[PDB]
C-alpha cells in the first residue's frame, strides 16, 4: 500500500502511453485527455495486445498506401465464414454491415429492418463469427504448405490467400449512451474489429418508413461518442481505425439545439400567429382524425407557419425592406452568415437586427414534431460542416449518401479537404440505386476509380453479400424445384469446377486435413 | 397435499396422453413405455403446444401425401434467412445441415469439419435463426396484404409465399450420452424443429480424414436413442418428426461387439498365431516407423491375420474338408447364418460345430485397432439390417450414401419394405458426387423422381446452401475486384431485376414498412 | 389468393381478439388501437399461448387478491436458480432486478455498475435462466411424489413447492426507440416474465455519479412505450403485466419541454442579461479550468441567472409589484398554475400577464446542461401528475424512491387514487437505506404492511439476492481461509442440517433421481 511506488508506476505507464501516442499513425489525432488520465483507468494487468489491434495496425497501413497512390480499397459486407473465405482472395479489407446483421445475424435471432435495435452485441458477434473463420483458414492453409517438399510441389498448390483480410464494422449510433459506447467498443476490440464506423444519429429515434425523414444528434455529442471510441481504444492499447459517419446529407430533424454549429440548419417559422405543430397535431388525433387527414394538416400547417432558415428569412426581410444598397448588406450578412461559418443564433439576429432596425419573429419551438425533435435541413453542406467537426477525432470521414453522385461527392471531399487537405475518405456505393439503368455501362465501370481521384480511399457495397446470396440461392430454389440434380450438376457443381472455387473440394476446403493432422498428431 | 387427488389428476392425464397416441400420426409407432410413465415425468405446469409441433403434424402431412402419390419432397441445407425467405417459393422442407454449422453457425464461432464437435445447442440455434426468420416474414407478408382494397390489388401483389415450411435439423449422433439426446430434442423442439434425424455413429471416435474410415454403435444403443427422442417429445407434447439414420454402408470400425444383431458383420483373425495388431502398430511407432511403413505393416498384418466375417471362415473350412454335399451344407449354413438373421456368434458357432465336427478359430479381439474399435464390415445388408431395427422408433429411415448408385439405394428400399412396407424413406443426393462428368444430363434430370418410385419421398443436398453462396461470392469477388460498379450492376442487380427477387427491393423485403406500421400504431394515441 | 376469404379470416380474428379483451383482466386498460389493426400485424401462424402468459395470469389473480384482503406480496431480486429454488417456498413473485443484472448477469459477461448499457437481451435472458429452473424443478418434484404410494408416504415427502412463481423483470427504460422496446418486451414474453416495468429515464443520458442528477423523458413519450409494450403483448396474445415507473421523484433534468404537462416543473432563468450556460462553461473549460473551478463557475451562474419555477417567477414579480391585495391575485394564479393541473407554459403566461399588465422575461434554453437537457424540479407531486398519465396504460404504478418514507408514499397513493381508486401501486424497498440505524425495530417490522394498507400490494427489494449472497460468501471465505473445514462443517453444513435447507442432499435436489429415472424409463 505505498503511495510513492503507485504514483511513479503511474508516471512510468503514463509515458509509455505518450510514447505510443507519438508514433506517425497517430499524427492527425487529437486526444482530449492526458496520457495519466488513461494510465489510471487501464487496471493493473499488464498490458494485452489484442489480435484485432494488429489488425488495424495492417489496415492503416493498407489504407495510407492507397492515400498515397490514388487508389481505392473496394470491399463489401460479408455475411459469413464462406464469403470471407473466398473475398479474401481479391479484397484487402472485408465490410460488415449492420444492415445485413438486422436481416441475418441478430444475437436473439430477430430479424428485422435496419433500426439498430438488435442486441448490441450483435455486430462484435459477426465480427468474431468471420475473425475466428480467418484465424482457422489461415491456420489450415499454413499446414498444408508445410507439407510440400519443393519449390515445384508448393506451385502446384497455387498462390497463398491472405485470410487475414482487416474488418471494419457498424458500430451504428452507438446503442446509447456514452457508456453504452464505451461498452461497444470494447466488445469490438475484443472479438477482432480493425475499424468500427459510428455515425452522427440518434439511437432513441430512429425510422425505416420510405418517406419516414431521419433525425441527427448535436454536432458536439457525436463528436463525444468518437472521444469515447479513442478512450477505450486507448484504455485498451489498440490502434483501432475509426471511421465517422454523418448522417446530415438527408437529415430532416435534430434532438437539440444546443450546439451553435447546427443553428443555421434548423428551421423555425416566421408566423407569430400560429399555434405550435405538436399541440395541433395532438388535438387532432384527440378528434380521432385519419392517418390522411393528418398528413394533410401538417403539409397545410408547415405551408401557413411559414418555415426557413433563419438567413433565408433575413435575406426576405431585406428583399421587401426600404433600404438602401440591398444586395451590399446581403452579401455582407451572408459572409459572417453561412453554411460553414458556424455562426450562433444568437450573432446571427444581433447582425439582422443591426441591418434591419428591428428584430424578426423566428421560433424554431413551434415547428417541432410529437417527439419533440426540430426540424433541420440537411444537406452536403451541413455535412461538410460537420465531417470537418469529426475529422480531427476519426481516422476518415464519410457522408452517408443513397444515390451516387459525382459532383456531390466531389463537393463533399472538396469541402472537407479545405481544412483538411490530407482527410481519408470513405463513400458507400448505394445498393437501392438503379446502377444498370440510370447510368453508362463506361460510367459504371469508372464510378470507383473516379472518386478514388478525388480522396475516397476505402469503399464500399454495404450490402453486396446480401444481394449475390438471394439471387443464387433463389436461382437454385427454382432451378432446383424443376430440374432436381440437372440444375445442381449444371448451375452450381460445374461452374465452381470452370471458376476453380476451392469449396467444390469441401472436405478440404473445410479443414478436414488440418483436423485429421491434429488428431495424427495426439495418438502418436 | 392430498394423494387421492394426485393420483385421480395424474391418472386423467395419462388417458389424455392415450388419447393423444391413439391418432393415426402414429400408427406404425412403437412406445417402449406407458402413457403414466410419460404423465409423471413432464410437471404441473399446463401442457404446451410448442410452435415446433405444429411444423411437425404440417410436416407428416406433406410426407404422407408424397408418400401415397408417389412423389418428392426436394430440399438442401439453408445457410441464413436470406435463403430460407427465396427457398420458401419453391420448396415444401427446409433442411439444416449439421456440415454446414460447423463450417458457418457454432455458437463458439469456431469453424471446422464436420465432427460435430461445435456445442450441442448449435444446430437447435440454427433452428430457431431460421424459424424466426420465417415468422417474421409471415407477419411481414400477410400484413402488407391486408391493405389490398380489391381483389385486383391483391393480384398485383402476387401469390402468397408460405413462409412456414416445415424444417428438418440435423442432430448428429446426440452429442453424447442419452440425457445429451434428451437435452438435446427439448432444445430442437423448444427452438422450432419440425423433425430431426439422428445416426448410429459415436460422438468419441469421429473422424474426417479422407480415407480415415468411420466407427457405428450397437445396434440397440442406436434404439434406445431414438426412443430417448421420442420420450422427450412425448413430455413435451410433439409430434416431432423422427429419422433414423445409419451410416453403416461404409462403416469399417464398430465400438462393441455386445449387439448380437451386429455380429455376422464383425472381423475376425483366423491365424492363431498372430499377434495383437494394437501392439504390432504400437510397437513399429516406438521404433519410428515412418508413416508409409505403417500403412505397410498394417496391409501386412491384415492379411498375415486371415481377416474375414464368420461365415466366411466357416464355408472355407468346409471347403477344405473331406465331406459330402459341401454345396448343401454351405446352402444350410448359410440359411441360417446371413446378413438379416441376426443370429449371434454363439449360435453360428454351434452350427459350425455340428457341421464341421470341430471349433475353428476365430478371434476380433485381435484386429482391434488402438482405440479399442472392433474392425466390422459395412455394406448395403448391414444397412438393411440396421434400418429394419430402427423403423419401429422412426418416422423416416435413411441410408447414408456418399456414391448415388440406383441399383443400391433399390436393394436399401426393397430389403427395408420387405418387413416394412409402409416405411417412408430418405436419401440424401451427394454434393460431392461429380455429376456433370459421370452422369448424362439424362441422368440427372430424372435421378430424384427415379428414387421417388422406389419411395424415397424426402431427399435433399446437405450442402447446397454452402455452394451456391460460395460460388457467387467468389464470382463477385473476383468480378468486383476487376470491373467494380459494373460487376455489380450486371452480374448482382440485373440479374435481381430479371429473375424477379423479392430482395432487390431491399428495404421492403427486409420489413420496413411492417415495422413502420408498428410506429404509426403506438404513436397514434391522444396526450 | 381470394381477397373476400382474406377480409373475412382477419374479421373473424379480430372478433377473438375483441372477445380477449372483454375479459375482466383488461376491466382497466386502455388501449390505443383496434382489434383489427392487431390481428392484421400477428401473422398466419396459429395464435401461441406463451408459457408466461398463464403465469401472467396467475400473476394478475394473486395481485387482485391481495388488493380486496389489504395484503402485500413481499419479493426481492434474486440471482440464479439456486435462489429461486429457496424463495419458492416462502414467496409468491419473483422480482428479476436490472441492477443485479448489470453486476451479475450481462450476456456479454461485462459487468458494471447500474446504466441498463449490457446488450438489451440480458435481462430476458435471466427471466428464461431462472423460468427453466423453475420448470425442470417442477417437474423433478412431480415425479419424485408420483413415487409415494399412500397419503402416509406423501406426507413424509412434506408440502409440496410451488415453484412456479411468477416473474416481474425490469425493462429499463426500453433501451433506444419503441421498435427497441416493441422487441425487448418480445423477448420477456418469449422466455417467461409474467409482467415486467418499465421507467420513464433516457436510454442515452443515463447516470451512475453519486452527484450526478437524472434525466427524464417527457410524459408522452413514455405513454407511447407503455402502448407499444401492451401492443406487443396483443400481438403475440400474452396477459403479461405491465408495471409503470417514474423516476420524477429526484429528477432534476428533463429531455425536452415539448409535453405541456411537464411544464410546471421547467426550470427557466429570469436574469435577461446572463450568457447560455453551456457556452459560459464551455468559454471557462477552453481557458483550462480546473474540476473545482468548474464546479465554482456553474453554481456561481446558476445564482446570477435567477433560476426558478416559472410560477415562482410569477409569485416574485407581485410580491415585487405596485399592485393591491396582493395575497388574493396570488391565490387566485395557483388556483389555476398547480404541479396537478397541467397547465401549458403558454396558458400560464396569459394568467400572468393578465394580473401584471407586463410579460416577464423567462428562459428555460438559457440554463440547458451542455448535452442539452433542460433544468427540471422533479418531487412527489411531479410523480402523481406522471403516475396519474401512466395509470390507463399499466397495471401497476410505481415512484421511485431511495428514502422510505411513510408520509411521502402516502401522498404518492392518495394522489394517485384520487383519480384511479382501483390502482394498484407498487414500492421498492430500498437497500441503500440505512434501516437500522434510521428507523425503529418495530416501525421496521411493521414498514411493509403499513404501506400495504395504503394500497401497495406489491413490494420488494431489488437487491436482496446479492447482499445476501455476498455476505454470506464474504463471511465464508474468511472463515474459511483461517478454520478450513472447521468453518464448512460448522457455519454451513451444520446449519444447513439445522434450517432444513434441502439443497444440503444437493444430488437429490439437483434433478439427479429424476434424471436417473429418464434414463431407465429408455433402457
Ligand atoms: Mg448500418
Ligand atoms: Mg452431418
Ligand atoms: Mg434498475
Amino acid at each position: 500500500n505505498d503511495f510513492a511506488a503507485l504514483q511513479a508506476k503511474l508516471d512510468a505507464d503514463a509515458a509509455e502511453i505518450e510514447k505510443w501516442w507519438s508514433d506517425s499513425r497517430w499524427s492527425k489525432t487529437k486526444r482530449n485527455y492526458s496520457a495519466r488520465d488513461i494510465a489510471v483507468r487501464r487496471g493493473t494487468f499488464p498490458p494485452i495486445e489484442y489480435p484485432s489491434s494488429v489488425m488495424a495496425r495492417k489496415l492503416f497501413k493498407v489504407l495510407e498506401k492507397h492515400h498515397n497512390e490514388g487508389t481505392v480499397s473496394k470491399t463489401f459486407g460479408a455475411l459469413d465464414p464462406v464469403q470471407i473465405s473466398q473475398m479474401a482472395k481479391y479484397l484487402d479489407t472485408i465490410y460488415i454491415s449492420g444492415w445485413q446483421c438486422s436481416s441475418t445475424a441478430s444475437t436473439s435471432n430477430e430479424p428485422g429492418p435496419d433500426l439498430a435495435d438488435y442486441p448490441m452485441d450483435t455486430v462484435p458477434n459477426k465480427v468474431e463469427h468471420l475473425f475466428k473463420a480467418q484465424l482457422f483458414h489461415d491456420r489450415k492453409q499454413l499446414e498444408a504448405r508445410s507439407k510440400a517438399k519443393s519449390q515445384e510441389e508448393l506451385d502446384e498448390m497455387g498462390a497463398p490467400i491472405d485470410y487475414l483480410t482487416p474488418i471494419v464494422a457498424d458500430a451504428d449510433a452507438g446503442h446509447g449512451g456514452l457508456t453504452a459506447v464505451f461498452k461497444l467498443t470494447k466488445m469490438f476490440i475484443e472479438r477482432g474489429a480493425a475499424g468500427i464506423h459510428m455515425e452522427d444519429q440518434t439511437s432513441t429515434n430512429k425510422k425505416c418508413g420510405h418517406m419516414a425523414g431521419r433525425c441527427v444528434i448535436p454536432v458536439q455529442e457525436h463528436v463525444n461518442r468518437l472521444v469515447t471510441i479513442r478512450m477505450c481504444a486507448d484504455i485498451m492499447h489498440s490502434d483501432l481505425i475509426v471511421v465517422a459517419r454523418t448522417d446530415s446529407e438527408a437529415a430532416t430533424l435534430i434532438s437539440s439545439t444546443i450546439d451553435t454549429r447546427d443553428h443555421y440548419f434548423i428551421v423555425g417559422a416566421t408566423n407569430p400567429n400560429i399555434e405550435p405543430f405538436a399541440e395541433v397535431l395532438n388535438d387532432a388525433i384527440m378528434s380521432g382524425a385519419s392517418g390522411q387527414e393528418l398528413a394533410d394538416i401538417e403539409q397545410k400547417w408547415c405551408r401557413d407557419a411559414g418555415l426557413k432558415l433563419f438567413h433565408e428569412a433575413v435575406i426576405d426581410e431585406i428583399e421587401r425592406s426600404a433600404l438602401s444598397n440591398k444586395q451590399e448588406l446581403i452579401k455582407k450578412f451572408t459572409s459572417k452568415v453561412g453554411p460553414l461559418t458556424e455562426t450562433s443564433h444568437r450573432e446571427a439576429k444581433k447582425l439582422a437586427k443591426e441591418i434591419l432596425g428591428h428584430e424578426i419573429f423566428f421560433d424554431w419551438e413551434l415547428p417541432r414534431v410529437r417527439e419533440g425533435l426540430y426540424r433541420y435541413r440537411g444537406g452536403t453542406q451541413c455535412s461538410i460542416m460537420r465531417a470537418r467537426a469529426f475529422a480531427p477525432y476519426a481516422d476518415l470521414v464519410w457522408m452517408e449518401s443513397n444515390y451516387p453522385d459525382f459532383q456531390q461527392a466531389k463537393e463533399f471531399a472538396e469541402g472537407v479537404k479545405e481544412k483538411f487537405p490530407d482527410q481519408w475518405l470513405a463513400y458507400n456505393l448505394s445498393p437501392s440505386f438503379n446502377w444498370p439503368k440510370a447510368m453508362s455501362v463506361d460510367e459504371q465501370h469508372t464510378f470507383i476509380q473516379r472518386l478514388g481521384d478525388l480522396g475516397y480511399i476505402w469503399q464500399f457495397i454495404t450490402l453486396a453479400g446480401l444481394h449475390t446470396n438471394a439471387l443464387a440461392v433463389h436461382n437454385f430454389s427454382r432451378d432446383f424445384a424443376k430440374d432436381g440434380m440437372k440444375a445442381y450438376a449444371q448451375n452450381v457443381q460445374q461452374r465452381e469446377m470452370d471458376d476453380g472455387v476451392d469449396v467444390l473440394k469441401h472436405q478440404k476446403w473445410s479443414g478436414a486435413e488440418y483436423i485429421d493432422g491434429l488428431l495424427k498428431l495426439a495418438q502418436g
